[PDB]
């Protein structure tokens, strides 16, 4: 989910620029939810724009955000040139994983018939039931089944029973969070506070930012504890001043890259267009829009795709040294030496993450020696898996918010242990509360299926590998040879990507299919299961990763001339293991695409389709062989007219249940 | 691929009997699979079987066993009415690797054209090619295509180059094996030693049945190196009448005897005048044991398959799992295998489950519950990628091989993995005798009854109660855990009656399988205690269906699979009353709101389910770690259901390995 509101003060804009800004916020954070979205902005067409913020209007349709774009637009009742000095908007984007996508569902939601207060949620209330029932009984009615709707008829509950004529507007968003269990990130907006927002998390991410071409008052907003010239951020002589509250800062990079991190229970709020929080750091982020633009590419997951020679670079840079065959991760420097005294690894993500680890196993029980196990998040937490105060927990996230993950995370600290983040994003949960980590510093990833967050993640798990070994006189050898194949992967990834119309040709072959089995065993257990999802995630085939080595214990069966099949195999020591389920699969009349080595002739000339990737360390070979698995889901998505960047059912990150 | 040799030994016997048991004992091997088969014995048609005893026939055919009892009762020229004091005949079934199925390349396989010596064969020569070399050079012409040939031409070319003229039937075969590479079992006969039998094994299962109404002269008989005299071998004291049947399987012996010899790895046994003696190149020996198989737990009874047969017989096969086990008098649990180990394997750090295919689910189904009785890390290893991966195993680990078969490659090598590197290793297997068996420190025999289905349906849910009743031994010195004990033991008590429950709605799973019958795939989803069945339930929909049915671990939905969802994929869902019911219930609505109408296996008391889903699979409500049980049985029987009604053999294996070798 998404949320966004833009809120000017005595900035002149029209109704058409705050709309076109609301909109344009959430087409920054439609990857995080796109089955619907809503707008909630000031009603009435006086041109004195004072007489107007008593008229809260609110436009909520199905669908993405150009669904609401065009709602928006063309409407009969809206004058788009009223001139506001003073105006807040709040937008939403949502992500339906219960009930239906309907605009009741929608937010922002309402608190009565008028639109007194209108709120903006990302989360869960995991107590909505029992508030239900309370605000029932006192006079209000429902009309949606969100759990939204109950901190709306609530925070009017708190403002039908006030003492004094004049609360403020945070005393009533205060009394409203001590009654919401759970978590959750909120904007308010209503017509008793013309122009006041009020901005408080638990939980959930929950930024603001500013921009204004004259000095802040300061740059840290002290924290209060239940308001003058010293203790609010406002421009010094003059009134200009534009916020930006946001659950992420892609939708704010744009506008300003001047943000304000909230904190849990942090309730900040606008007045007078003045910020303070109560109950801090005016901040200048790292990033570029750039970052965040499509480039040249027809889609995010293909530029994501094919930038990862340059997001592989990243992830090593300042990091591996090739002149002397040094590893130095500056997240590990005060702990690497007490993790070798441990003695287990665990990692513990989910989806594409957890086949990161699955990519990484092997090499990590070799350069450790110690015992790795990887584990689901979902089903580590359903077991209650015994963990130990000598044990190393690694926590792979891109987001670094997802719910199975960070609760694992909080799970293993309980128990003691070593807790390691490798995560994508800085400053999220999972990077805060570890004892240390590491950003494996792909970039920002807007597609929903991770690609460059996979290779950077097994890169940066390679890396961490080289440090646990970096005092074994014996493997040496095997270290210098790892990280000559990492100097030599750029390019190597490069090579891959200039077979995409290769690649693509095959995809017709396949596009037409209800099923394919993708087979692979050892370093490419991983790619199998990998390649596996992301065709399943964006081209809605039943693509499945078998086990190779278990292909006689049934799976075989399954097999025949018309079933779609995928092996991988590899220049390693599985090599003849490969060609025996090779020969299986040809027995059975299975044709079979090979993903193969250039140099390996014998498979090259038995096997019509071949894609031919270039050789590198076996322990690397992974990043190689997934690339056309990627690149064939891309192809095949495209021929079945499905979006890449916008697969149905879900959307990115996994932050609540 | 299946062994059967009779021995009578001054019990007399027709032509007609010999040549009935031989094919009666191929007919207990069929389930295996197969594409020719063939005997060996004695021809001539003097009235006085002492004279015949220098002619041996051959009568091989490729086909099924009964077109090969057709062959022998049509022969013109051939007397069945003869009576033999003494004689040895040979069977085999062969499932063909090198040299296509034909009657040349069937065996037994003869050394010349007299068939001076005959041998069949379970396995491959690896070095056939360079033995087939040597014997070309020596003046041997070869007239089959298969590796077996090679095993008949050197045995007489030993016997063409021996010392003396009386060297013993074993010194040949110890030469012949000396020179083998690869898997073998074999039984050999010949002209020149006439009603003698040699046996030897290599990495494939052979042992030797006994029968005879006088007192045997031991029940241990010890190894011979390289004196043969009644101190020595296995033999009838007072009398001479004994019977012996060599065979690669017990089934084809259990009718006639239930006391076997299991041979060893380079073991040669031999019978010479009637009297067993075991050679090999305190004081070791091979023991004279009671197997408690039966021939009726081999036999399809009243059903039409042994698939449906081993379905429905277990409640009886969970209860002959449980006997002697599982006092429910006073909540004791006692596994005799573990005994002498069960000390040192609490003293342990880890346990390390390690299987192939439904063996590996069967850990998986019971991870949770190990964990929680023991506090242990539990760790679960498909055994083709624990080899792959080197890994890391130490002295103080646990480590337990699940195995049917008990010979399953991979995951017999990751058990000689283990034990280089000095772990407790500990076998759950049902084949006594097997190689899992014995090379495991302990173990425990489930004690399902022989699995003659090609798929793993008992085997599964006895492995599930084994793993079990060992999650009680390791945690029954705990005040604390008193009470879940008793929890999960009333659960073994009930478990036989609720699965009979469960059985009893065999009418709503075919139901279930007309409106599955047209489709191609079917997501079962589920998590926790039920991940396992849907691994298991996925699996046996692929193999006896031939249907992409896939398992989905219902918390990674969200996470891209959940993009396979819409109102044409068909979904299976397990929603049981256990502690992540809620979760459950979670992936349902995920899957409704995007058009997903699943079918819903749940307990028979969640009335908001079974209202909210219009069809639903309503099993009886068990211990939360024995739910598992429940829940994959009626995914049997869809996997049944459905192959029959799309005209599929569910006793018919076809998965085949590589295509035959024609060279
Ligand atoms: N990337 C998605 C799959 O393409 C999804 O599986 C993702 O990996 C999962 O949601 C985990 O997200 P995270 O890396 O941010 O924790
Ligand atoms: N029987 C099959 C299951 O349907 C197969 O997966 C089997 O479980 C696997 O081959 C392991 O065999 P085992 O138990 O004899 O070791
Ligand atoms: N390798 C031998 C025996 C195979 C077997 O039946 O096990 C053959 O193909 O004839």
């Amino acid at each position: 989910c998404g949320i966004f509101a833009y809120l000017n003060y005595h900035v002149p804009r029209t109704r058409r620029e705050i709309l076109e800004t609301l909109i344009k916020g959430l087409q920054r954070l439609e990857y995080r939810g796109y089955d619907s979205a809503g707008v909630g902005f000031d009603g009435g067409n006086d041109k004195d724009w004072e007489a107007n913020a008593c008229k809260i209007q609110l436009i909520k349709k199905k669908g993405k955000v150009k669904a609401l774009d065009e709602e928006v637009h063309k409407q009969q009742d809206m004058d788009l040139d009223i001139e506001f000095d003073v105006h807040l908007g709040i937008a939403h984007t949502r992500w339906a994983t219960h009930g239906e996508p309907s605009p009741v569902n929608s937010h922002p939601q309402r608190s009565d018939k008028n639109n007194e207060f209108i709120v903006i949620h990302n989360g869960i209330i995991t107590n909505y039931k029992d508030l239900k029932k309370f605000l029932e009984s006192k006079g209000y009615d429902f009309e949606s089944e969100t759990d939204t709707e109950t901190i709306a008829k609530l925070v009017k509950y708190m403002y039908d029973n006030r003492e004094s004529q004049d609360t403020s507007f945070t005393t009533l968003v205060e009394r409203v969070i001590q009654q919401l269990e759970g978590a959750f990130a909120l904007v308010f907006k209503s017509v008793h506070f013309p122009g006041q927002a009020v901005g408080t998390r638990r939980g959930s991410p929950l930024l603001i930012g500013v921009r204004s071409e004259h000095k802040l008052s300061t740059d840290h907003i002290p924290i209060l504890y239940r308001v003058d010239s010293t203790t609010c951020l406002f421009p010094v002589e003059e009134k200009a001043v534009e916020y930006y509250f946001a659950s992420d800062a892609s939708a704010v990079i744009e506008h300003t890259n001047r943000v304000i991190f909230l904190e849990d229970d942090d309730v900040a709020a606008v007045v007078d267009g003045r910020l303070s929080i109560h109950r801090r750091a005016v901040q200048t982020l790292q990033m570029e829009l750039q970052q965040i633009m499509k480039g040249n590419f027809s889609s995010f997951m293909q530029k994501e795709i094919f930038e990862q020679p340059e997001s592989v670079v990243n992830t090593m840079r300042g990091r591996v040294n090739f002149d002397d065959y040094t590893v130095n991760l500056g997240g590990l420097k005060d702990h690497i030496k007490e993790i070798q005294r441990c003695r287990r690894l665990i990692l513990i993500a989910c989806g594409t993450s957890y086949h990161a680890g699955v990519a990484t196993r092997q090499v990590l029980e070799e350069l450790t020696e110690l015992p790795v196990m990887v584990e689901l998040a979902s089903d580590f937490l359903d077991r209650n898996t015994p963990v130990f105060r000598d044990d190393v927990c690694f926590f792979l996230s891109q987001s670094g918010e997802t719910a199975d993950t960070l609760m694992g995370l909080r799970y293993c600290k309980e128990r003691g242990a070593l807790t390691v983040g490798i995560t994508n994003t800085v400053g999220s949960s999972i990077s805060r509360e570890t004892d240390c980590g590491v950003h494996i510093n792909a970039g920002p990833e807007i597609g929903v299926a991770s690609t460059k967050a996979y290779t950077s993640q097994f890169v940066s798990l390679v890396m961490f590998a080289l440090m646990m070994c970096d005092d074994r006189i014996s493997m040496q050898e095997r270290r210098k040879e790892i990280m000559l194949g990492l100097k030599r992967l750029p390019d190597l990834i490069k090579e891959v990507l200039s077979m995409d119309d290769e690649i693509q040709k095959l995809a017709t072959e396949l596009y037409h299919q209800k099923s394919v089995l993708i087979m692979g065993r050892g370093y490419h257990y991983a790619t199998c299961l990998e390649g596996a999802l992301k065709i399943k995630e964006i081209t809605y085939m039943h693509s499945e990763g078998i086990l190779a080595g278990e292909l006689k214990h049934g799976p075989l069966a399954l097999v025949d001339k018309l079933m779609p099949v995928i092996m991988i195999i590899m220049r390693d020591h599985t090599y003849a293991k490969c060609q025996n389920a090779l020969q299986q699969v040809v027995a059975r009349q299975g044709r079979p695409v090979v993903i193969c080595d250039k140099e390996d002739t014998e498979t090259i000339k038995n096997t019509k389709r071949t894609i031919k990737v270039p050789h590198s360390v076996d322990c690397l070979q992974g990043i190689l062989s997934v690339i056309p698995l990627q690149l064939l889901a891309f192809h095949l998505a495209v021929l079945r007219g499905y979006d890449v960047d916008f697969p149905r059912n879900l959307a990115k990150s996994v932050t609540v249940e």
